């Protein structure tokens, strides 16, 4: 078995190898990459996502989210308070202000220490989940707006034709902006490109050990667990590496820098934080190997997780027993 310790693997495809996206994902999996739940892909040196970022300040962040924490430094939840609209130029100036900017630090490790010590005492503002793309239309390789759709994968593998579309999302971050522990909708893959700015640190649990994280989460967030049988789908709970280590949960960490892709694999729980002002683009995708994960994915039916139009069909075809109850939650 390849990569039996479930380490995060880093790939350096050539420009030739960067032509066929599906084929490269399958290659990475042949090397055991998926066992970690997360992989890094450094694009060939000849590739670029677009020519410059010089003209992005006029993108609107219609609903910036203030991420307010509750709990203790290593075990907390976050709620998202909606703020007034602002442009990316306005958001970048806010990220760079004295109130919100990255503190002085020695290296990524010192910054990580500061994040886990001090995150709860601040409420950074995250411009998350903005439909759109920063890839130039002429970028033909690993253009996250030109990928094969999940609906088309489901049709190729299973013969069934369904409604729905699959488009990318932009994320504008600042120091301490946080993504809570989660797997993707329907335990899909994700791919995330860091277009510009400061790094993003990731934590990940191997898919084969995801239920150990779930059991710890039920213990640490016991009222949330009684409220919903899949409350991690709410995307609000944080658990630090120190707490994970104290509880014997297998995990890994890695820092993504501008110009790099990350892939999350089906049922790979992940969480993380931004080091400073940045912009990422991410989208869900599927392969043939995902289908069985999609059939087994948990679902939030308490009604809190409230997700996309296209998830309806996935549930309806892959999980027809749950259909009914899951749609009572979503309506
Ligand atoms: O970048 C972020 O805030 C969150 N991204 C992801 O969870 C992802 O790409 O799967
Ligand atoms: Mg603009
Ligand atoms: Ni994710
Ligand atoms: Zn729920």
């Amino acid at each position: 078995a390849q990569n039996p310790n479930c380490n995060i693997m880093i790939f350096h495809p050539t420009k030739e190898e960067f032509n066929d996206f599906d084929k490269y994902i399958a290659y990475m999996e042949s090397q055991g990459a998926h066992r970690a739940g997360l992989a890094k892909i450094i694009p060939p040196k000849e590739w670029k996502a677009r020519e410059t970022y010089d003209n992005i300040s006029e993108i609107l962040i219609a609903t910036p989210l203030q991420q307010v924490a509750s709990g203790r430094a290593g075990v907390f939840t976050q709620y998202h308070k909606k703020k007034k609209a602002m442009t990316v130029g306005e958001y970048r100036h806010l990220a760079n202000s004295k109130k919100y900017q990255t503190p002085p630090h020695q290296n990524f490790e010192d910054l990580e220490r500061k994040y886990w010590k001090n995150r709860i005492y601040n409420s950074p503002i995250y411009g998350a989940d903005i439909s759109g793309s920063l890839f130039d239309e002429n970028t033909k390789q690993w253009n996250l707006g030109h990928l094969g759709t999940i609906q088309d994968l489901l049709e190729k593998e299973c013969g069934v034709v369904i409604e729905g579309v699959n488009t990318p999302y932009l994320y504008f971050g600042m120091w301490k902006t946080t993504f809570a522990w989660h797997t993707e909708d329907m335990d899909l893959y994700s791919i995330n490109y860091l277009h510009l700015g400061e790094p993003k640190t990731w934590y990940v649990v191997p898919p084969e050990h995801g239920q150990r994280l779930e059991r710890l989460a039920r213990e640490l967030f016991p009222g949330s667990s009684r409220g919903c049988g899949a409350f991690l789908r709410h995307k609000v709970a944080l658990i630090s590496p120190t707490v994970l280590k104290e509880n014997g949960i297998p995990f890994n960490r890695i820092t993504q820098e501008a110009g790099e892709f990350m892939v999350t694999f089906p049922y790979g729980y992940h969480a993380g934080f931004n080091h400073g002002f940045n912009c990422a683009e991410a989208i869900n995708f599927a392969t043939p190997r995902w289908i069985d994960y999609g059939k087994m994915a948990s679902q939030c039916s308490c009604g809190e997780a409230r997700v996309t139009f296209s998830m309806d069909a996935f549930v309806r075809i892959l999980q027809p027993e749950r259909y009914d109850l899951w749609k009572r939650g979503q309506d």
